[PDB]
């Protein structure tokens, strides 16, 4: 049952920092990947030879799955929040909900007009992608329907915020841009990518938001926030490491770039 | 719980499927943002009447404040539902939805806090009725569906928030704001905002018609469970309405001032009206 509502006993509290950063989301998130101009890249990947073709679909396939899993797990957080009566955090929310949609229907697109949307991508997902998307995500998201407690919220928060997007995410936009923005391919899924890009920093900051209001409570928490990083890495890099060895470019390079965001997601979060 | 894989892996979004294209339409006609709204000179109206006319115009917005509150929590049940039967589509089209209900609560807490009644409970207008269907109801239906997805469920749940809380009250308070406020010119920013949302809500009702039409064409038994839900809820729709009318025909004084024969017994029968529009939507197969 509901108790009561807020915006009738009182208003909004437009000061809440989540109310700025939906807000900012309305403002900054306007964009519509049914706007993208994918023809040129049809056309770039058909010029490309079989093996140039295959060595395109690892990442892809990724950030497919990986869009795909965020839309439909963020929605425990959000019931979690609304729970707790978080009514500017769930607000701010649908603008994340609606963006993750954005990115699937992107990727979906693009696969769409190459020319690829009837082959099955699962192959480029190996035992340590799976770890992380189709299993420790959606097992840290659901928690939060039977136990909302702050290890909870934060292992959940760490999951999704810090390592999918703060750390696997951000280190694909660069990849993307490395590889081929100076190839000049694909403009179309490149202009998707700025987007993204852009979005994602509402979604991290929101992660951080979460975590720290929770370690501010109780500084044991910072603890458990670097233990459940800790605890992932191992498939972050097992990932990263199998996406390396197909590409066989600076490949050392985007490896260290990984390395860089999850220790900047670290210190992202602050001790008191 | 495990992911088995993911559609736009294996394959792509149904581009045909009916709640894509609904995604679509939202995503083309649902731009606008509250804080873009100019309020000013509705502060100015608010501040110009008596007492006795300012509160005319609060039992509605009471109704409605909380109505886009507890649509904006409690649609989370059904798209966790349709996500976990693997129903993409339906799940981006609800992204639209849900952001739609955060947008409409900010517009009327906006308003309310431009005029100067935000520091006001108004859970006082909230009779017995109303809390029926609003604070026990609706987060009844929704919440069963984290462990009953069953079509009876879902078809309960899309009944009393699609078809009743939307497509009857909520319809029919857009149609009251028009008939008072718009007559009257009072409240420029508020009537901008009920437009909007007025446009957001027929994208809303349209997938309860699909929600509710596809199960029921899957057995025709379920047609007459909807039409009994829809029975059930509405005493308390009426109930509220005639609460909402005995406080309009008791405050006359905004009516007089401004020259409006609001016309109640009209306003009833929109209600019904819009009651048995809403049974007629849904079609045995
Ligand atoms: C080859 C160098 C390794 C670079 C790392 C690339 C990882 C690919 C990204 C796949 C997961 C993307 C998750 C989506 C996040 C979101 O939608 O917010
Ligand atoms: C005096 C005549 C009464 C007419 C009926 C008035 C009904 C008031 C509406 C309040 C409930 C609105 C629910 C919001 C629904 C939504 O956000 O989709
Ligand atoms: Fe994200
Ligand atoms: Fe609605
Ligand atoms: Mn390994
Ligand atoms: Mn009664
Ligand atoms: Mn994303
Ligand atoms: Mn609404």
């Amino acid at each position: 049952h509901h108790d009561g509502f807020q915006t009738v006993k009182a208003t909004i509290d437009w000061e809440h920092p989540m109310f700025k950063l939906y807000e900012k989301a309305k403002r900054n998130g306007k964009w519509n990947p049914a706007d993208i101009d994918f023809s040129q890249d049809q056309k770039d990947f058909a010029s490309l030879t079989s093996e140039e073709k295959i060595s395109a679909l690892p990442l892809v396939a990724g950030f497919s799955a990986g869009e795909e899993a965020l839309t439909l797990d963020i929605l425990p957080m959000a019931h979690a929040l609304a729970r707790q009566g978080r009514l500017e955090d769930v607000l701010f929310l649908t603008t994340f909900m609606h963006d993750e949609a954005k990115h699937v229907e992107m990727f979906s697109r693009w696969q769409q007009a190459v020319g690829i949307g009837q082959m099955d991508l699962s192959v480029f997902h190996n035992d340590h992608y799976k770890r992380i998307f189709y299993e420790a995500l959606p097992e840290a998201m659901n928690r939060l329907y039977a136990d909302d407690s702050p290890e909870a919220v934060i292992r959940a928060a760490t999951v999704y915020n810090m390592i999918v997007e703060g750390t696997l995410a951000e280190s694909g936009y660069y990849t993307f841009r490395q590889i081929y923005k100076k190839a000049g391919l694909f403009p179309g899924l490149l202009q998707g990518i700025d987007y993204l890009n852009m979005d994602e920093g509402r979604h991290i900051q929101f992660g951080i938001y979460t975590i720290q209001r929770i370690v501010n409570e109780d500084e044991r928490y910072y603890e458990l926030f670097i233990r459940y990083m800790d605890e992932l890495w191992p498939h972050v890099i097992g990932y990263v490491d199998y996406l390396t060895e197909l590409g066989k470019i600076d490949y050392d390079l985007l490896r260290h770039y990984v390395i860089k965001q999850f220790n900047l997601r670290k210190k992202q979060i602050s001790r008191t």
